[PDB]
């Protein structure tokens, strides 16, 4: 009834599938993903109560030494749907067929109910991201003709990579009320093309619905990549990046009670 992963007990890369019907196809996949931490004291723990429906992340890390300061953040504990293209983990038991080529995909809403509690001014975000790859089922990383898209609905003390391009309006739902929100658009070349959308009014808790195609359509429009609509939307990842090169302790807790992807009857890109 309860799934738990823990760093450092489970190794360098704790992770597990959420497979509530035990059918061998996960609905979601969880990872602690401390990808830029070389060593730390303390622990990080992610639990998922299958019975009550709550994901709870608890982190108390100290003595943090990074693998590369130039990566800036320490890690990205997360839950995702689809095929994460950095490893052999995947979750495909859901209504949206990911991976699929962006030219063939439905638009969809993403709704998340959550609460964030970073401690002591820890720099964090709450970021949704997707990777867009040239092959359908990538498991060995990302190339320079591919894209990373993030959507930050909370942040404190972090800025996206690269340069600010523009601001856009995206209609979202916040705590049940539809509302025009503003997103900053940022773009970088970091070994692949990176496009980030950073809300101008961060939301530290509640229920938020976003239209995924509004973001992928702007990412397509501003891209420098050839043949963009041939790329595959591999996954949708939801997690909190945290830390800076100056951060040596990182205590954080969060909860997610619901993630829903709702297909629409319209193309992703418009
Ligand atoms: O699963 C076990 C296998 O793990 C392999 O290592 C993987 C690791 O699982 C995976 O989680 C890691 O992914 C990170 C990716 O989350 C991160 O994304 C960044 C992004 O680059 C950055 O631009 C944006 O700002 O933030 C994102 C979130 O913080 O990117 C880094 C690459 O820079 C990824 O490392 O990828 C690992 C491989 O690099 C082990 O290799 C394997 O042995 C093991 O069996
Ligand atoms: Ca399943
Ligand atoms: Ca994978």
């Amino acid at each position: 009834k309860v799934l738990k992963i823990r760093y450092p007990d489970d190794g360098e890369w704790p992770g597990a599938p959420i497979d509530k019907d035990g059918d061998g196809n996960p609905e979601f996949y969880i990872e602690i993903n401390l990808w830029n931490i070389l060593n730390a004291t303390g622990f990080a723990e992610m639990t998922y109560n299958l019975t009550s429906g709550v994901l709870h992340y608890v982190q108390q890390l100290d003595n943090i030494v990074l693998r590369d300061r130039s990566n800036w953040v320490h890690g990205y504990p997360e839950i995702f749907y689809g095929n994460k293209p950095w490893n052999a983990n995947y979750a495909t038991d859901g209504p949206i067929p990911l991976p699929s080529k962006v030219s063939n995909l439905t638009d969809f809403y993403l709704t998340i109910s959550y609460k964030l509690e970073p401690k002591n001014g820890l720099p964090i975000n709450f970021a949704i991201e997707s990777w867009l790859t040239r092959e359908a089922w990538r498991t060995t990383g990302i190339n320079s003709d591919e894209q990373e898209v993030m959507i930050w609905i909370y942040y404190d003390g972090l800025q996206p990579a690269g340069s600010k391009v523009k601001e856009i309006v995206v209609p979202i739902i916040v705590n049940g009320t539809p509302v025009n929100a503003t997103f900053e658009v940022w773009k970088a070349n970091i070994g692949w093309e990176y496009v980030a959308f950073r809300i101008k009014t961060p939301i530290k808790e509640g229920t938020v619905t976003i239209p995924y195609g509004a973001f992928i359509s702007v990412a397509a429009n501003i891209s420098s990549l050839p043949n963009y609509t041939e790329l595959y939307l591999e996954d949708v990842e939801i997690g909190t990046e945290f830390g800076t090169p100056s951060t040596t302790s990182a205590h954080l807790e969060w909860w997610i009670t619901n993630i829903t992807l709702t297909p629409l009857d319209r193309p992703l890109i418009s």
